[PDB]
């Protein structure tokens, strides 16, 4: 694969959001995946909607603000036919009930692929796929609190994981330098403009790569 790679430079990411508070990390996480998927079909940018996911995606396993799993969200688009832009279906981070309209639908997918849980096989995926839905352990202070640098948690887990985040690229430090440029959803006030970079090739740091996955379009 190459040393780097950044998608944001080829156009496939909206800008970072805020789930507010509200549960809905996996949703961010879903339609950031099906943002880039959709981008290099058509080559066109739409920001999609959480609160479409939030709010109609129980039947799939989803739990609205109350969390989710991203394959769940993946799997409702291709259910549902479809999936609202976030201009006609605005984010209100709390749960109502599914007004998903097929007018508005900007989007589709096929299913979802499944990335084996090892940092090669992420390395390789993003190479070639795009920006990749990716569960972590962001439950730490030091997470919470972070503003700068290649982010290592000496106390993360590799198997507890508890929020749904987008990997966008990857690359390294001055010439355990390497990092995952991730997109989080907790507006741009957090870390390096709502980004962070996880440390890349050290075990499985946090568990990006334990639950890996992205839509197929
Ligand atoms: C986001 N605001 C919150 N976190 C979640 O909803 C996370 C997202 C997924 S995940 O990315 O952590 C994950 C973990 C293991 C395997 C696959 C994935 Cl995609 C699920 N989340 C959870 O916190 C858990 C969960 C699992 C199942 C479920 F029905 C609801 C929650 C605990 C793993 C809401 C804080």
């Amino acid at each position: 694969a190459p040393r780097s790679v950044d998608w944001r430079e080829k156009g496939y990411v909206t800008p970072v959001k805020n789930q507010g508070q509200c549960g809905s990390c996996w949703a961010f996480s879903a339609t950031g995946a099906l943002e880039g998927q959709m981008f290099r079909k058509t080559g066109r940018l739409i920001s999609l909607s959480e609160q479409n996911l939030v709010d109609c995606s129980g039947p799939q396993g989803n739990e609205g603000c109350n969390g989710g799993l991203m394959d769940y969200a993946f799997q409702y688009v291709q259910d549902n036919g479809g999936l609202d832009s976030e201009e006609s279906y605005p984010y209100e981070a709390t749960e109502e009930s599914c007004k998903y309209n097929p007018k508005y639908s900007v989007a589709n997918d096929t299913g979802f692929v499944d990335i084996p849980k090892q940092e090669k096989a992420l390395m390789k995926a993003v190479a070639t796929v795009g920006p990749i839905s990716v569960a972590i352990d962001a439950g730490h202070e030091s997470f919470l609190f972070y503003k700068e640098g290649i982010y290592f948690e000496p106390d993360c887990s590799s198997e507890d994981m508890d929020h749904g985040v987008l990997v966008v690229g990857y690359g390294f430090e001055s010439t355990n330098n390497k990092y995952w440029l991730v997109k989080n959803s907790w507006g741009e006030e957090w870390g390096m403009g709502g980004y962070v970079k996880m440390a890349k090739d050290r075990r499985n740091h946090c568990g990006i790569a334990s639950a890996a996955s992205y839509p197929t379009v």
